[PDB]
């Protein structure tokens, strides 16, 4: 009866060659999913569809036609084909756990296939469901002259899909490669572009041009801002903070937009870094201190937070004008205790008094060529 | 000074030589202020050796620190300063974590010297106003030599608290065999300990088991809140799945019910897990539990930041209207969206064929069919 092969991409490859020369694009699909892997593919994102899974060959077909188009079926490295009955009741005959497959590398959902009809039904799936526990699907392909079978093979965790999605976001911003931050301080050189900062006369009308650009093109992440001052675990709290948070996602919050403005103001030959303290209404707030006009200046990138006010006292008026709120918090020494509980940012005086002395491009660490003020500029003057 | 690292096999073959007779030791881990292991044997010593090399200080295999024979690892990856120039070629270009082959693993890196070295607070202050971070300075003052350890790699300030992320989202995950036998022990145990078994009725088996699971496990009220605020959050499927109210001991309404349904069909009572909405109109979740010629709905769900008997009669019993899967609820209040024909085919099974698995722990054997209710008076 029908014979199904399984090959990799190399001797697929080859007899596409064979039997499609001239075929240059094919839809694949792949065995226990509703929607096609890949419409119209090109042997190079055939190629690429190889990591993952094998090819199958079916009666010596390479494709099979279906509304006249030639399609290629793949299926997941991992699973099984079952050969007859027998050999399909051997492998149902104990539930099949995840992590005890062999190929430690992949324990994503095995699906097992064959000729002949074959599915979980509800009853077994609401017990399967009743140990918290979950596995692939039934569905079918009719494909040239014959139907394919495919379910679940291994079980697992019935969250397995919602608990990856944290696995990949938890990993997606950290492992970072050089490469990462050197396009990183493109997206950060980019936005100083946009800010139109490098056509401000004074330093201090950059910082105004680049604090008011950032805070009009990125969105304060309210939802994660709400649940950290209710100090609820949340991972948005770290997507809004980190290095990529004002850059790649566009949405950040405060330690977000202080980090990346400090990153902007070294480029910018102004001596930055990020501090913390607490809001005027005494939540816990990140800005960034930066040198310009002689002064370590307090810069809040998040002005608009606080519906409520508070003024007083005069140094030495509201007279002194600033549309970026420029030195509104009171400081505190690293090492002092607060004595305060609203309106501080917690600076270092010596590493300021440091910094403002060394060569901008230095305060880099790395990618200094990136530098707009070239490699030997010094803010500080005698 | 001499250093030198080895991996397992070869500091293996030292220890048998220098250390026989010792048959536990405490490990230290430079760049770590905690010791890694107490106690250790030499098969957690090796598992030690899948991440790690282990030190060799003057020809010694082990330490005598606080008069107990202590070994020294340090990660694999690390790298050792041997002088002043050395550790500034190695320091001179921020190395990225990303970068290694590795190809295993991609955790922090940390540079080691027998001499100073550190990452002064300026330094780590330019690093921060990257968004980076690297391993904090560390020292170990092993017996008048001086280990002075600090980062290396350098990335995502963050790191160690999305690696916290990654850590919840596998744990749980890619479950094996033994991991969920082992999840049927602590079912069990939590069985003994709420004296089920010893109840005159099955009404008071399932009273029992969901008293004691409601008293004895915490109820996870910030996941509840916030998963009703429609907020996405890893402690919903934390609270939800089924190590929720076994291993973490803390829970929402799906985990409460998974545990108690996986319970009640190893106790004899057929069980299912169903979802709906409880009497705020809130999406709520419960076991259907079959008993006394019926199907019931038990809601097991716990209050603990005292789940009593008036509870269990009032709302834990019978509270819910039921809906039939494929039907509309009344309103969208009070209700549980069953199957009755789940119901019939359940109830009249072998109950040990309903844990599909690990049908040895079975609390009624493999013949129990709870269905079996052959006079009207009982």
């Amino acid at each position: 009866t029908n014979k199904i092969e399984v090959l990799n991409w190399e001797a697929f490859s080859k007899k596409l060659k064979d039997y499609s020369s001239d075929q240059r694009q094919f839809h694949v699909l792949k065995l226990g999913f509703e929607n096609r892997l890949g419409t119209l593919s090109t042997r190079e994102e055939l190629e690429e569809f190889g990591k993952n899974n094998n090819f199958l060959v079916i009666n010596g077909k390479v494709t099979q036609n279906i509304h006249d188009f030639p399609h290629i079926l793949v299926m997941n490295k991992g699973d099984v084909i079952a050969h007859n009955e027998e050999d399909y009741h051997n492998q149902m005959r104990e539930l099949r756990f995840s992590g005890n497959g062999d190929l430690h590398n992949s324990m994503e959902p095995k699906r097992i296939h064959a000729l002949f009809k074959i599915e979980l039904d509800s009853n077994k799936r609401q017990l399967l469901n009743a140990a918290g526990l979950g596995t692939a699907e039934n569905s079918l392909k009719n494909i040239n002259g014959m139907t394919i079978y495919s379910h679940g093979l291994t079980v697992d965790n019935k969250y397995y899909e919602d608990y990856s999605k944290y696995t990949h976001n938890s990993v997606k911003n950290i492992n970072v490669t050089k490469e990462r931050f050197i396009a990183n301080d493109d997206l950060i050189h980019k936005l100083i572009e946009s800010s139109e900062a490098m056509k401000q006369s004074s330093e201090r009308d950059k910082v105004k041009a680049f604090v008011q650009y950032v805070a009009n093109h990125t969105t304060y992440d309210w939802e994660a801002a709400n649940k950290a001052v209710q100090n609820y675990a949340d991972i948005n709290y770290y997507l809004g903070s980190d290095l990529f948070a004002v850059t790649e996602r566009q949405k950040a919050m405060c330690v977000g937009f202080s980090t990346t403005a400090a990153r902007a103001f070294n480029m910018l030959g102004l001596p930055a870094y990020v501090v913390v303290g607490k809001n005027a209404e005494g939540v816990p707030h990140a800005t960034a201190r930066v040198y310009y006009d002689k002064k370590w200046h307090t810069i809040d990138g998040t002005g608009f937070i606080t519906g409520n006010k508070h003024q007083r006292s005069a140094k030495y008026s509201e007279k002194h004008f600033s549309t970026i709120g420029e030195d509104s918090y009171d400081v505190v020494e690293a090492g002092q205790e607060p004595k305060a509980e609203r309106n501080y940012m917690i600076i270092d005086s010596n590493y300021e008094s440091w910094a403002m002395k060394q060569k901008t491009a230095d305060l880099l660490l790395f990618n200094k060529e990136k530098s707009l003020v070239g490699l030997d500029y010094i803010a500080y003057v005698e």
